[PDB]
């Protein structure tokens, strides 16, 4: 246990870093947040007009919420969970209820907006990394972590040299950058067949150009299993050339 918390109390449940491979400090090498920044002028719609919002009158759950249109339908059953019916393939954007809605803060259509609620922990692996993983079973659709960082242009994630904390956005994109500013899911490693899968969500601001990216468990996650999500074609077609994923999985499509 080398670290009490890495989020230093700004997380709903502390994330704690242990090391019971070598005597390695906790990772200090970035500025640890628990929501996106920016390091320049972001021109971000938080026009309050410019929100679609719902009136219903109940906690959210029927078929007349306008959110849960924009969402397609709302995926989210009485306990925060997506319904068997999501499509993890690909999956679509949602739209939480927002503060221009006249339902209530406990409304159904909110869960990303809540923060963490799984025991998460930052830990050294066996190749001398670091991985994360739970502490406690996870059931399957369950909201585990937002991928956080720094929010930059296309063309400014274009001049860094360090790229293996990006995750793109993709007229005009954008990505949000781990490396020097991210919270616990920059240190998620990469796997070929993911318990994790990254959701574009919409809460506060419905600006399309910037999407919150949340992990969602893709099935049962067990106590002490390691977290991992698909990085990805670009992500592989640059680093392919360097090394090979150890993901260990029967399926492994880069190795
Ligand atoms: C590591 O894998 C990734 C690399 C990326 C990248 N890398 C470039 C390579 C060339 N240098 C050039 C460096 C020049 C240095 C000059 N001193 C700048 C960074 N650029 C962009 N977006 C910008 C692409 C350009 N646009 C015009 C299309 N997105 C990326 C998303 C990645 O997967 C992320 C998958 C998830 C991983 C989560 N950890
Ligand atoms: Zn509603
Ligand atoms: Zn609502
Ligand atoms: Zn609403
Ligand atoms: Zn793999």
């Amino acid at each position: 246990i080398v670290s009490r918390d890495i989020a230093r109390g700004y997380e709903r449940i502390p994330i704690p870093c242990v090391n019971a491979v070598d005597s390695e400090p906790c990772p200090s090498n970035y500025k640890y947040v628990s929501q996106n920044c920016v390091t320049s002028p972001m021109n971000i719609d938080r026009n309050i007009t410019h929100l679609q919002y719902c009136v219903c009158i109940d906690d959210c759950s029927s078929s007349n919420c306008m959110c849960g249109q924009l969402s397609m339908r709302c995926w989210y059953d009485k306990d925060g969970r997506l319904l068997p019916e999501f499509n993890m393939a690909e999956p679509p954007l949602i739209f939480e209820c927002n503060h221009a809605c006249s339902c209530w803060r406990n409304c159904r259509n909110r869960v990303v907006q809540n923060g963490l609620r799984a025991r998460l922990q930052l830990y050294r692996t066996r190749d001398m990394g670091w991985g994360v993983r739970s502490l406690q079973d996870i059931p399957p659709g369950t909201f585990v972590c937002e991928y956080v960082g720094e929010l930059i242009s296309d063309s400014e994630a274009d001049v860094r040299e360090e790229d293996s904390y990006l995750f793109d956005l993709d007229g005009e994109v954008y990505c949000i950058d781990a490396r020097f500013y991210g919270n616990v899911s920059r240190f998620i490693n990469h796997h070929c067949e993911p318990n994790l899968v990254p959701v574009r969500v919409f809460m506060a601001h419905q600006d399309l150009r910037f999407p919150r990216i949340a992990f969602f468990s893709t099935r049962l996650i067990e106590a002490g299993e390691q977290l991992g999500f698909d990085y990805g074609e670009r992500f592989w077609d640059i680093k392919g050339k360097l090394f090979s994923c150890r993901c260990g999985s029967p399926k492994c499509r880069h190795s």
